């Protein structure tokens, strides 16, 4: 019947129309999460050479090509 | 019989003379509805991409041509 049809229609235009809750807000927050781990992984890397006296040219750093710029 | 004949004339005329309800307002909303679906099975692409950092070239879609352009 027609009027089957149109209902069929009318859930597939229901479902289409669900609400997105804004995932940007989730993903980036993890991202400097990211961060805010591999900067700390340099810490004591500096820390050491705070203490020892080291100059800056010579204290020299574990660190890798991260995926995020930061 | 002629009596007969014409009242099977009037019902012929009468049944031929049925109003159409103007179908064209469903099938357009069905195919709308439609576009609604298959545009919005870009967005989680999209929305990938842009979380993502990636430049429109380089942003890949699993779009497939659609009968309606749309």
């Amino acid at each position: 019947t027609l009027i089957e049809l149109m209902i069929v229609v009318a859930i597939i235009g229901i479902l289409a129309a669900i609400a997105i809750p804004q995932y940007q807000n989730y993903i980036a927050k993890s991202q400097v999460s990211r961060v805010m781990s591999e900067t700390g992984s340099l810490k004591t890397v500096i820390e050491t050479c705070i203490l020892d006296g080291k100059t800056a040219a010579n204290c020299e750093l574990g660190w890798t090509n991260s995926n995020l710029l930061g």
